[PDB]
């Protein structure tokens, strides 16, 4: 019949809970506000914006009733503060973190700063949530940890070596996740994302994801550049899967616990195949581009091929991505039209 | 004929090179200076006194000659700030890393105050070795990575599950090592260091190690405590073998670089054993004790059986230590009974 998540989704609005959004203002974060607020949840907020933005908070308030929006407190803190942590988890049910520092890139050139956030600030939430006595703990981990392992597809109990100091910071998400449970008790599920997109993520900065780079990129007419040979291959994940996963983590049952999984949709994209699929999308909503891609050298510490198993967020979450990535781009290039019209 | 070490006590002198310690004021960190100082090197000491001590500065300054002492060039400051580090490795040739909040027990009151120290403060140290250039970089790693893995001896390449907070901080480091050369072309060595003992590692505060421990409190008449059966075995490693490993790893060919190693000695030696190797060591001194050990429960986060298998760093190290747990204990047993008195 249906499925767990729509069902969860019946169930929610009718006992309304309590939850915890670090990073909120951000792409997934400011995803799963949209969300939560239209299924009646009291939702609590915190981010710095560092690389969050207030036009992603008042573009959800666009999107959701009145009386939804009334069910949202921001805080704007920093992760890496105990006292905003303490504050943003008290009186919370589910805290799903997303509050971190992306982008591979960035954390070769800052490594330092990546690691404040990511790592200090994790521990930060870890113990704050503890504290709090929430109900689940649900943090955003990385398909980068499974680094230089050649194999395909992804299973979450054989990773490879971290191939940057990002994806050293999302490792030890898990592993500090796993040393509370056995140390105090406190269970958590970490979500290993794979190159997620949708509304909202980033188009502008040095370090854009490839999706919101490359779209925005020929609705310029700008030269769209492809690192390596194109070959490179990705799980892209449209934020509505990834959203699914999140609040079924948040409400898992005891066995799903202590547990990471990988979050995707189990496709493989080239972004050969990427830098045609966003063009022909573009190109059905009235956006021509010509230009070939102009393609450079690989980037440093990324990653070959990335393809997910889904089947163990299957079996025990209960999980079903409904979104392909063609559907995703539908969805998602419309959005990138207008915030650049 | 001599060993690698001992040839390596030989060249030193007639061509000194510029060390750095951070951690200097403490345990294993006084102890290289002492060995340093000895072989006519310079030295460069960094160090806050978090769980350090003036004194232990003041006792290597009464073992070393007056010229010697003034190779020496000492730096109140924190491996936290990024400035503290560029200044300690300004012109610095190797650097030997021990700066860092040891104890499991005190890891899991507070894992926030040993991540900040041992996860932030290594990656400071780490850039700030890579932008001076120095030519070497080692750092203190732990057994303790080897986790719930029951298998023994313990191997580098196969580890478990870290059991507590301090056991991910320090495995950690070697996973930024392993980035940091991956990335920027920066080798090191981590050295995973084995229950070190010996003089100068501090028998007060409620973190005290096993050995100074009980040494004190039958000096002092006390009861001496025994976390679960005393079955539990460790790889005493006594001071000077980690010494030599330390100044080995520093001076080691481009083949030994960007690996770690195990340092102990391969002894199994159980708590049980320990009590009486103690007790005896001192009676052996004129310090009698006739009290039994006083069982209670196992402590959290401790690790069953520790025992090393130093193959990897006799073949590539040529690491050869000299020093039992008995020869060890003869040694340190003086230094404690002249300390309480
Ligand atoms: N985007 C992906 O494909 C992907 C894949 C795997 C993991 N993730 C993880 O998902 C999370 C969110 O990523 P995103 O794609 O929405 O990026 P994003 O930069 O749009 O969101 C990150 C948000 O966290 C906030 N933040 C950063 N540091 C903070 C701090 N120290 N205190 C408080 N707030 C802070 C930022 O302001 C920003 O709003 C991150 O943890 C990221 O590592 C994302
Ligand atoms: N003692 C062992 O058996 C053992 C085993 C494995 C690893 N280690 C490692 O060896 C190193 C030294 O341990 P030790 O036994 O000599 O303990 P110790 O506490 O006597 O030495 C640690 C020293 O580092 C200093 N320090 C701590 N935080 C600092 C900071 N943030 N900035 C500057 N200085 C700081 C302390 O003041 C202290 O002098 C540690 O890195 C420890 O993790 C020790
Ligand atoms: C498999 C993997 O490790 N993915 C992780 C990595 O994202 P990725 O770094 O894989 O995502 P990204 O969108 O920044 O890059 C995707 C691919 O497109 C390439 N590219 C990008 C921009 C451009 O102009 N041209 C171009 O060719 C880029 O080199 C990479 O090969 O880090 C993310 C956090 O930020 C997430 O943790 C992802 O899970
Ligand atoms: C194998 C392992 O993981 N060892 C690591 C761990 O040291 P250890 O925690 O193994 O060293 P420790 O000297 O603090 O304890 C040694 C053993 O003696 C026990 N004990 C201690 C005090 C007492 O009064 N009674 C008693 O029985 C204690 O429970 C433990 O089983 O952490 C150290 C940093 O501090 C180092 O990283 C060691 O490599």
């Amino acid at each position: 019949m249906m499925s767990r998540y729509e069902e969860l989704r019946k169930e929610l609005p009718a006992q309304p809970k309590v939850w915890l959004i670090t990073g909120v203002a951000g792409f997934i974060g400011s995803n799963l506000l949209e969300t939560l607020l239209k299924l009646d949840q009291k939702v609590v907020g915190l981010d710095n914006f560092a690389t969050g933005h207030q036009r992603n908070l008042d573009e959800v308030r666009s999107l959701v009733s009145e009386k939804q929006w009334s069910n949202f407190k921001f805080i704007q803190g920093d992760i890496r503060n105990l006292d905003d942590c303490n504050n943003a988890c008290a009186g919370v049910d589910y805290v799903l973190h997303q509050a971190a520092l992306g982008s591979v890139p960035r954390s070769i050139n800052d490594p330092i700063t990546s690691n404040a956030t990511n790592i200090d600030g994790f521990l930060n939430m870890l113990i704050a949530a503890r504290d709090a006595k929430v109900q689940s703990f649900t943090y955003a981990a990385s398909s980068s940890t499974y680094g230089d392992h050649p194999g395909l597809p992804k299973v979450e109990d054989t990773i490879g070596k971290p191939l940057s100091p990002y994806a050293v910071t999302k490792y030890v998400n898990e592993l500090y996740a796993d040393v509370f449970s056995r140390c105090y008790g406190f269970s958590t599920i970490g979500l290993r994302y794979f190159n997620v997109f949708g509304r909202r993520q980033d188009p502008n900065g040095a370090y854009a994801a490839v999706i919101p780079k490359w779209t925005s990129s020929m609705i310029q007419g700008d030269d769209v550049y492809i690192n390596g040979d194109g070959e490179t291959s990705r799980d892209f994940c449209y934020i509505e899967n990834t959203v699914q996963a999140n609040l079924l983590a948040a409400t898992a049952g005891l066995d799903a616990r202590n547990q990471v999984y990988n979050i995707a949709v189990g496709g493989r994209t080239s972004l050969n195949q990427l830098f045609f699929a966003l063009r022909d999308g573009l190109a059905e909503n009235g956006v021509s581009y010509h230009r070939e891609p102009v393609y450079r050298d690989f980037r440093e510490g990324d990653v070959r091929h990335s393809l997910a198993d889904i089947s163990k967020a299957a079996k025990l979450l209960g999980y079903a991505p409904k979104y392909d990535v063609s559907a995703g781009v539908a969805l998602a290039m419309p959005w990138y039209i207008m915030f650049l019209k």
